[PDB]
């Protein structure tokens, strides 16, 4: 079978164009500009990279950005600091502080820090909990993307079987929150029958799971994790992984032999990397209107 | 095959003398007995009964209890009113309203009202949002009451395939949350590889699911959804269903064909129903330590 190979870069131009329209009518109207504060602590380059992607992507729809570099000697104290002075800030609408911290610092008691109404990365506790409720909140860039791919493109989800391979905080557990939970519920989900697994799953059981997905979520940085034997035929697989390899870059699916059993897969790079940005973008509109 | 039928009676018992025996060496000492405050609002004839069965077994384990009862007509603003005086009273450690309240009162405003430290349900939503992160935190009664039928029958989790009918934010949900989540956190969970299905999952592949499982657990409120067909043999079922049928109660589990093919099986009742009582009196004796 040939896969549909779906375009990360196209979907977020599209939604990008969307979130112009709507900054630039609110500007003209005379209303702020809307802006977004990012702390960036160190100098892990790939982290420098994401950002800029992010910073590029707010110039690009017409929100102004920030970048606060700071060394990776900064205390946990002066970094609370600096986090009080944005949340008091009213002409600050989104702060983000990107992860990895250096060991010294709990990023958990970072991440409870930002104001929740200016919790773009819907990283604080208060975000977590009410997401976890299905109520109305800001949504994890990453798995907000993943759902989007999902919808834009029309794969249904309403008593499909969806398999996730992961389970970390910010990607893997909100991934399969948002598509197991109910449609009429504040916030909707997508009524999917979902499984996850994780690095003490027995590969024959994630096996034996994936051959009865519709759609597979890959979300474990392992390459080659997904392969052609695994997946029916016909289904959606969703590559979240990013994996540096000896030096290229590649996913956790097996993209060229996947491609032959799929009906549909994404491309890395440049398939859930860029709706992460997009998806962001859309956050800190919601944040600058305070309508949640 | 022949199940071994778990009785919950006799490990609730279990569980009531190691929590007397923490009570009277507490009291021994001069130390201030604990406390638990229930609020129930209505007539309804199984909501009085579960209660009843609350305060009994507080009775028996050296905790003082107080049922405070108002009429379905009572205002939000007047329960929210007397929620605060319970919550500033230092003599009451653990407060908790019996669930379904009236229509026209919002129970989600009504469960987020209650003090975080003095939430002996784990209803709040940041005793919700920290147990989706795996942290210390107050886990809800009947969830927490499963796992220690598990674990005190001595039921491996780590590797295993577990299946969860069910996905309401007060007993599937967080049941499926304990059970995935890594054994090395603050709030360890049981390393298992879970699915979680509900009412818009087909009958056809709830069982492609179920024939995988080594637990089957059944929160869905439905009469024989699960029968000996479904289930591989040797597997753990444990029933968290109550049913009233026409006039008698029943799991969600056909017991008489299901235990043929199990290797463990809980009755309805006298099985989950005695471990949500003992682990909620768990719950109060560290809400008076002060030690959360
Ligand atoms: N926009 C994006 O595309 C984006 C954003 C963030 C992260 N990522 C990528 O997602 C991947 C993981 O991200 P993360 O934040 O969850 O980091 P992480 O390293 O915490 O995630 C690892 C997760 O995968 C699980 N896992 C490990 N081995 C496994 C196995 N053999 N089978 C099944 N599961 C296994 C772990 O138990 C854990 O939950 C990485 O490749 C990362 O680069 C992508
Ligand atoms: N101590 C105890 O034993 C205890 C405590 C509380 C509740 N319960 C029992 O648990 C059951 C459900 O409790 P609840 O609080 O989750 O109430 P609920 O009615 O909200 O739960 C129904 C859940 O089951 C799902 N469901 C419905 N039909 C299904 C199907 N055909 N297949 C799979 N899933 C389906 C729904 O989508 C929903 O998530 C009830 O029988 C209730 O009496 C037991
Ligand atoms: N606070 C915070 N910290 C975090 N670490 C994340 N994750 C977080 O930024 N991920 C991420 C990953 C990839 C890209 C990206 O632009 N990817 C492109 C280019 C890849 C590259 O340059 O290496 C692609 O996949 O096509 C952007 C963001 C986040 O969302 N919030
Ligand atoms: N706030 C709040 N509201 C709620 N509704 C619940 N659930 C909530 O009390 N469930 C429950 C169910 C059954 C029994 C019980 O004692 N069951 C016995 C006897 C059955 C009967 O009398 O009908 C058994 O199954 O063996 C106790 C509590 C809760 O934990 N907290």
């Amino acid at each position: 079978m040939e896969a549909v190979v779906i375009s990360g870069r196209k979907l977020a131009q599209q939604i990008k164009q969307e979130v112009r329209q709507e900054v630039e009518e609110w500007v003209a109207s005379g209303n702020k500009r809307p802006h977004l504060s990012v702390i960036l602590v160190g100098e892990n380059p790939a982290s420098h990279s994401y950002v800029l992607n992010k910073t590029r992507a707010a110039a690009v729809v017409g929100i102004n950005s920030e970048t606060i570099m700071k060394p990776a000697s900064i205390s946990e104290e002066e970094l609370l600091n600096l986090i009080n002075k944005l949340n008091n800030d009213d002409n600050v609408d989104g702060l983000l502080v990107q992860l990895p911290l250096p060991e010294h610092i709990d990023e958990r008691r970072i991440c409870n820090a930002v104001s929740p109404d200016k919790d773009v990365d819907g990283f604080h506790v208060i975000n977590v909990g009410r997401m976890c409720l299905d109520q109305y909140s800001m949504l994890p860039a990453t798995p907000w993307g993943v759902w989007e791919i999902i919808k834009r493109t029309g794969i249904p989800t309403l008593g499909k079987n969806v398999v996730v391979a992961g389970r970390s905080k910010n990607v893997g557990m909100p991934i399969a929150m948002l598509l197991h939970t109910d449609g009429a519920h504040e916030r909707p989900g997508g009524d999917a029958t979902v499984t996850i697994s994780h690095r003490y799953t027995p590969k024959e059981q994630l096996k034996k799971h994936t051959i009865l997905a519709d759609i597979v979520i890959s979300a474990a940085g392992i390459p080659n994790l997904i392969t052609a034997d695994m997946i029916k035929e016909g289904a959606a697989v969703i590559d979240v992984g990013i994996n540096r390899v000896h030096p290229k870059l590649v996913g956790d699916v097996d993209f060229e032999g996947v491609r032959q059993k799929a009906g549909y897969i994404t491309p890395v790079p440049g398939g859930v990397g860029p709706m992460t940005v997009a998806m962001l973008m859309k956050n800190t509109i919601i944040a600058a209107k305070k309508v949640l």
